[PDB]
């Protein structure tokens, strides 16, 4: 029930100072952190950068694999000019679980390590003095929290995780920490939808505030020129001769919201950039601004060698440099909400994102049978609400993914899907498509939930998990056989392939190819391309993965996952040049 | 004028302008005639801090040499009207001109030390303002680090450095928006003495007014243990907790301006360590006991940021250096981000702080009309470095050149001058030195009287007597070590470069150069030599991690002499030092 997830801005009514830097850090295996006073703060631990996953900074494995309570400590200054304002610490992500103490006093908890949350500390600090913030984070996985997984205990006592997902359990203060001072009466939320008529457009907005003061809304273009204004919390901004936002061709207008009448100084100002564009599913078409498009891309994680799962602006800007070069125009934020700065860059660069909530693991290799479904569901729907509230105004969000590879064959999955889909059908004012990925075991013959998603996202791995090597010929025929069945039943919704590919160890070559070589990656991708091109209802290809990424140790995991088109260092495998050639030859309206 | 690191309290603010700026190349040099100083948004987004080179897919951009432009909007709070407003640039590589709201404020030379611009009268308090930076990354023999800029037959400009590392350029370190008091602390100094279990911090405080000064020192739990009034004074610490190698203890210093009656005018706080540094003949003494240096050998180089400071890589580099048993490193070949020293202070490492006086030699140099301006910029960057890093307990010595061409008798006037103009800059009077290249030896070097201790760069078994010849290379190194011993060497000797390129994964039995085994073989050889001579008081191997470099047929995608890979995983040579260095006590050879 987060009152507001607006991204921090700086103006005369709102301040935002980052608390990033080095913190004190201590493990707590015994769980006696609070018994012995760590919540008042400490400086007898190890320095830990923020934001950063804490796991890879340690040379010993038990610390890399640590599972339990852990503590971050820091001092921060509160200016005396802040007295009277609404004061918040905004945590952009604490994986997975956090209790926040300021000066020894408990402020709040939070569940879910991938969305932001703020702590009202207005009453917990001395103004004009140094205060202390302590974070008691937790790490464990259970089937009652997203991402789904288990926590086991080695015979020697140490806890460790057995995830139901691929990626590594990178943990800790994974994203920035802000100190905010906001007006007492302020903007909490706003919403935008768009309509196009001829060369003109209309933004339809609403604004939520914690009070009754008047609301002025003003829309300015790229050069600061005001082009529409309106009064009140509902309204319609008329933009004549609009500059539409276009795939791989962004145009962003600045939106400005202010509280007060013209006898006041503005009691609050908020500011955000939005793109004027519309998204419709029509038949099997995905329409952006009423012309069909064809998705090309990935397939991503937030993973980097030094930050773990933490947001790094350098790695993010290179991922976009690469993705623009290679011809992509879309990617899915698998398998969890990304740092907010990523959606701002997709807006700036004209990319189409599939925003995913962290519901991986709904799949035991009897899931929906059990009793952890009650608590799991609360957290799932709550994480879906907060995700849609945070990112709804980004032009680059195209669709919401509400599961990843859930067990759709279990008939008991249908009551759960009915509930999730019912409870979310109206969260997004733009009413974009809501979907999920179907795993390989989940086909037109075996899935029970094919009626729900607004378009289809298939995860197919012929040539890797099935029909590998010289059997690849049988795998293509068996995929063509499935795609034949969709066609017969007459798919009325678009189909998008969202995973496929091949683990590839850069530098491994063979002629002829063998699984794991660079040549085999290309043969596999060429094979998929031949299938995609032979069916009109296939409307996009998102390969797995963009880069190689870290993973739980295992005998099938050559240090992480290696399915990337690029290495973890962000350099290209042979498959990168394949797609660089294919994707820059496919137009935006491919198949139409 | 002041290089103090920004702090946050009720008198001083500090807000980073890091994030995505706008970016454009200006190969033509038309940017100012085109009105770009007023800000622009028609370029490409570029992270700050970070080198811009590695974000482009084309080589022409990656290698670009000339004028480049950064542009950003920022907000100046109404509440800041009346304070001294500053844009502080932590590093702009290598040249900058600063514009605010289209108005040219300031320029700067040198790409690895911070500078501040007073923008108090160039902004609209309470609205958005524009900052534009016009950077240049050309090299010449008149600027540090030294090199040349050439034009290809196709018009494009290209740099050809006199040093190894790549020409990573742009906004390589954070940008701060500061709010300072009108009367404020500008500088302070610390020196230490010991007596029994007691110590004496001897301070001074530079100010730009006459208001009274008040200094207080508190221990790690916040208890106050000494106060004093006046711009000079001595704090008496009873039963002091000394700052020890790999065993730091940091007191908090608090400078406060204003008399007992008024509102405080300025507060400045820093963390210092109580410890002394003396060169006693051939020993290096920290707190009057002899130490033995072990370490690297470093660069500020990471895959995604390039030259730019990245706190994740830095804490990881420090995690590794403690794991391996090291206790020192040299900031080759330029001052590092200021965070590196604060971590060094908290972890009790000893740093050799190096100014970017690299490439003073060609493949002569001191016999050219470029020295006059070169020397201006050289001694100025020396002054800025010592002024910035003075107060760190962890800075052990200053390095004033890396591999200058000391064979020519003309180097001697220039050294004479550099060494006289730096004589009395560091209040602690720590030792000033420089690295001697392979060609500069006891037989051939002409500047051996100057340094306070000797830093040796030797590459037997790599650039000479490679492969099966290594045994003759070991013999030659002992030859030279015999001649030092003969010459009655009275100052300490520290090996500060040695090693071997190693491609992680290349194995051979028996070894060949470039394999992991050969590297261990080479490092074992150097160890055997170091252990048979008493004046040798330190081994700093080159390099800590594989770092990026100019393209060349001898550069297998950058330098590869690193004990760790560019991703910071170990090569077999990691475990050799992990064994050796964790068995040498801190007083080895005493
Ligand atoms: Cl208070």
């Amino acid at each position: 029930m987060e009152t507001s997830l607006l991204y921090p801005v700086t103006n005369d009514q709102r301040t935002d100072q980052k608390l990033d830097g080095l913190w004190q850090f201590k493990f707590d295996e015994a769980g006696e952190g609070e018994k012995s006073g760590w919540e008042t703060g400490f400086h007898d631990g190890v320095s830990m950068p923020v934001p950063a996953s804490f796991n890879d900074f340690f040379t010993d494995k038990a610390s890399r694999e640590y599972t339990g309570d852990f503590w971050y400590s820091r001092n921060f200054f509160v200016p005396s000019a802040a007295k009277g304002k609404a004061l918040f610490l905004r945590f952009d992500a604490v994986t997975h679980r956090a209790t926040i103490f300021v000066n020894g006093k408990e402020i709040r908890t939070h569940e879910g390590g991938f969305l932001p949350f703020a702590a009202d500390i207005s009453e917990a600090v001395k103004y004009g003095a140094e205060n202390t913030v302590v974070v008691k984070g937790n790490n464990e996985l259970s089937r009652e929290a997203l991402p789904a997984g288990d926590t086991i205990t080695l015979r020697n006592g140490k806890k460790m995780v057995r995830p139901f997902f691929d990626f590594y359990n990178y943990s800790g203060l994974n994203r920035s920490v802000h100190l905010l001072s906001l007006p007492q009466e302020r903007v909490l939320d706003y919403t935008t939808t768009f309509a196009l008529a001829g060369n003109d457009a209309t933004v339809n907005y609403t604004v939520e505030t914690n009070g009754d003061a008047p609301v002025t809304v003003s829309l300015a273009d790229a050069d600061g020129q005001v082009v529409a204004t309106a009064q009140g919390k509902q309204g319609a901004l008329q933009v004549q001769n609009a500059h539409l936002w276009q795939v791989r061709n962004a145009y962003l207008y600045t939106l400005t919201i202010q509280l007060g009448d013209d006898t006041q100084t503005p009691l609050d100002t908020y500011t955000d950039r939005i793109g004027i564009r519309t998204i419709k599913i029509s038949g099997t078409d995905i329409l952006v601004n009423d012309k069909p498009i064809y998705l090309k891309g990935f397939g991503r994680h937030e993973d980097s060698p030094f930050a773990g799962r933490a947001f790094d602006l350098n790695v993010e800007k290179k991922d976009f440099a690469l993705m623009k070069w290679i011809g992509a125009n879309s990617f899915r934020t698998s398998h969890y909400p990304y740092d907010e700065q990523v959606y701002k860059i997709a807006d700036e660069e004209g990319f189409l994102l599939t925003d995913e909530v962290p519901a991986v693991g709904f799949k035991m290799a009897s899931f929906f049978k059990g009793p952890w479904l009650k608590k799991l569901h609360e957290r799932h729907i709550d994480q879906i609400r907060d995700l849609i509230k945070r990112d709804k105004n980004h032009p680059s969000v195209l669709a919401w993914s509400l599961f990843n590879e859930p067990d759709t064959i279990d008939e008991n999955a249908v009551p759960y899907f009915k509930q999730i889909f019912d409870e979310s059908k109206d969260l997004d004012p733009q009413g974009r498509p809501r979907t999920f990925t179907l795993s390989e075991d989940d086909t037109i013959e075996t899935s029970k939930v094919l009626d729900f998603p607004d378009f289809y996202m298939l995860n197919r791995y012929p040539g890797w998990y099935h029909f590998g090597g010289y059997q690849i010929s049988d795998g293509e025929a068996g995929l063509r056989d499935e795609m034949d069945k969709w066609q017969k039943a007459g798919v009325k919704k678009p189909v998008v392939f969202t995973e496929f590919g091949a683990d590839t160890e850069a530098g491994l070559h063979k002629l002829p190819s063998v699984m794991w070589t660079e040549e085999y990656q290309v043969e596999v991708l060429k094979m998929f391309s031949r299938v995609f091109d032979d069916y009109d209802f296939i409307k996009g290809e998102q390969v797995w993965n963009l880069a190689d990424f870290q993973t739980v140790e295992g005998n099938m995991r050559v240090n992480g996952n290696k399915k990337g088109i690029f290495t973890r260092d962000r350099q290209p495998k042979a498959a990168a040049f394949f797609y660089h050639d294919r994707w820059n030859k496919l137009p935006l309206d491919y198949k139409a």
